[PDB]
């Protein structure tokens, strides 16, 4: 019973992806996944059937405690980076290597550095950065992965590494970007930012990523309607830097609620009350959501390249009513978004919110792995439901 509105002017090569970094952790606490039929079957298989074309993976360089301990959030290191990337590739999806250049988390209030950094010069983490980059898109390139694409830095609104300074923030970003561009011409080298209904945000910081000689083709933009205001401003805004500075523009990361029921016990990000909902919180509202920005990215024009869905499979390790037997899940597969061994690199946030998925209920796939109808929305973009 799906409905989806064909995109008007949508490109033939639009990039459809989706960010499945928590599925190793998931997999290895015990969960599955099934496909339409309802046999069990690789997500990856799936994913690719939907119509999916990218992946993207977070990369933490050291996630764990001295003891090796997981700060969970799915433990996304290197090595996991690699494993779904040689899924990624069998099943015929580009790679999307999102480096978040410290050991957890890393958002507008979050750009720790790795604790291998803490106590390095600039010059040091500098060069430790670049190296660290070339290294592990070479670990990749060896494991026969197909990269297209590489985000230096995640959503650094305010810092990176440790840096605050612009300036700083910038040389590490030319960093970063030598790196890739040294490994393959071909790989699109992305920044990230988020919070694009803040006024002049995008435009004060294409310009100053122009002022310092900053060398990327992608300007990124998370865009999570809770928050993030309308998608005209949206369109607007990537527009802007579009014509302005000559780059590709794209959303790295968006999602939307299909249901208000809480999957296992550990609190949801959305729905809440003070977000912005435009659309019901249902397979179809949700549906309407993804849609809706393909289109805003599309409505760019030349520009657009395409728009990734946030975990699209966080789905829980058990139901809400075995919380207690879900925390030890999350504790020793770090299945869930954060561990309490996470506590010593950040206190603030993790250490007194660690535990299962938030966003279980915003999933393309039910509570037990079941694919909704909502995953057809890659599919039907192209030509509408019938
Ligand atoms: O569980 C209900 C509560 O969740 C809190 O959110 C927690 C952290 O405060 C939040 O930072 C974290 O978000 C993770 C990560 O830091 C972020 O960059 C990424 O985009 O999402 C991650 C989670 O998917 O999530 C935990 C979850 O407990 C809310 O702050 C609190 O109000 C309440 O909703
Ligand atoms: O990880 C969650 C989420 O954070 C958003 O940013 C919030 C807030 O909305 C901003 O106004 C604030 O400046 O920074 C905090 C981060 O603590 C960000 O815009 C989203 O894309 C997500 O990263
Ligand atoms: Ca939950």
């Amino acid at each position: 019973g799906l409905y989806v509105e064909k995109v008007s002017g949508l490109r033939k090569d639009f990039i459809k992806g989706v960010d499945v970094s928590s599925i190793i952790a998931l997999e290895e606490s015990g969960v599955a996944f099934y496909n339409e039929s309802g046999k069990k079957q690789d997500i990856f298989k799936t994913l690719k059937e939907a119509g999916v074309n990218y992946v993207r993976v977070r990369i933490w360089n050291d996630p764990y405690d001295a003891n090796g301990n997981g700060y969970g959030g799915g433990n996304n290191d290197l090595e996991k980076a690699i494993q779904i990337g040689k899924r990624a590739t069998a099943n015929g999806m580009k790679l999307l290597a999102d480096f978040h250049y410290s050991d957890f988390w890393a958002d507008p209030a979050k750009q720790k550095a790795p604790k291998a950094w803490a106590n390095l010069n600039f010059e040091d983490k500098k060069t430790a950065l670049y190296q660290y980059t070339k290294q592990s898109l070479k670990a990749m390139k060896a494991a026969g992965i197909d990269i297209g694409m590489v985000q230096v830095g995640n959503e650094t609104n305010g810092g990176l590494a440790g840096e605050t300074d612009w300036a700083k923030m910038s040389q590490l970003f030319n960093a970063g970007s030598q790196a890739v561009r040294e490994t393959d011409s071909n790989i699109l080298v992305a920044l990230h930012f988020t919070n694009p209904e803040t006024s002049g945000r995008y435009a004060w910081i294409a310009e100053t990523l122009h002022r310092h000689h900053v060398d990327y083709d992608v300007f990124a933009s998370s865009y999570y309607p809770f928050w993030h205001g309308t998608l005209k401003n949206l369109t607007s805004v990537l527009t802007s830097v579009a014509d302005t500075y000559g780059k590709k523009v794209m959303v790295a990361e968006t999602s939307y609620t299909y249901t208000a029921e809480d999957g296992d016990g550990h609190g949801n990000t959305a729905p809440k009350n003070g977000q912005t909902l435009n659309n019901p919180v249902t397979v179809q509202g949700q549906a309407n959501a993804v849609r809706d920005v393909i289109q805003a990215v599309s409505d760019v024009g030349e520009a657009g390249i395409g728009v990734f869905y946030w975990e699209p499979a966080w789905i829980p390790v058990g139901p809400a009513h075995r919380l207690e037997k879900n925390k030890a899940l999350w504790e020793t597969y770090g299945s869930g978004w954060a561990t309490s061994y996470a506590a010593e690199y950040d206190p603030e946030d993790a250490g007194k919110w660690f535990g299962g998925s938030a966003v279980d209920n915003q999933a393309l796939f039910d509570f037990k792995g079941r694919p909704l109808p909502s995953l057809h929305v890659f599919q039907y973009v192209d030509t509408g439901t019938p």
